[PDB]
């Protein structure tokens, strides 16, 4: 059952744009009713077993990020098999973390695929828009 995971996806500079953008939208973004979704879990089963334990769990738990980061997948996968590798190229790599970071602050987003699918794409295109710094306090000779 598995052995060695992959390396790195995004860059150190690219990841910053995702964490800085997700943290800037959080404040303006509204919160989700945790008490409401709670009762929904006891009523359902697939949702309770899928990402229900995460709702009941705490916030300051290393296991939480491990459960969300793993579940937070729209393009990439969570298992390397065969000699294949056609899933992530560059854009999808950003959409993964772009949404994984949102699921953290918004545990409810885990259920909303359409919403999270539109949010991740927002940051995914933003990072691709710009790249590296051109000038700084004027010209740049070198």
């Amino acid at each position: 059952g598995s052995s060695g995971s992959s390396g790195e996806a995004l860059d150190a500079a690219a990841a910053l744009s995702v964490a800085e953008c997700v943290e800037r939208m959080a404040p303006t973004l509204p919160k989700s009713d945790l008490n409401e979704v709670k009762e929904l879990l006891k009523t359902n089963k697939k949702l309770a077993k899928m990402i229900g334990h995460i709702f009941e769990m705490n916030d300051d738990d290393p296991h939480k990020e491990e459960e969300i980061r793993k579940y937070s997948a729209i393009y990439g996968r969570f298992d390397s098999k065969r000699k294949d590798g056609k899933h992530l190229t560059l854009h999808e790599l950003t959409v993964n973390e772009a949404a994984a970071q949102l699921c953290v602050k918004d545990n409810a987003l885990l259920t909303r695929r359409d919403e999270l699918f539109a949010l991740a794409r927002q940051i995914s295109r933003e990072v691709t828009y710009k790249y590296t710094y051109r000038t700084t306090s004027g010209p740049s000779s070198g």
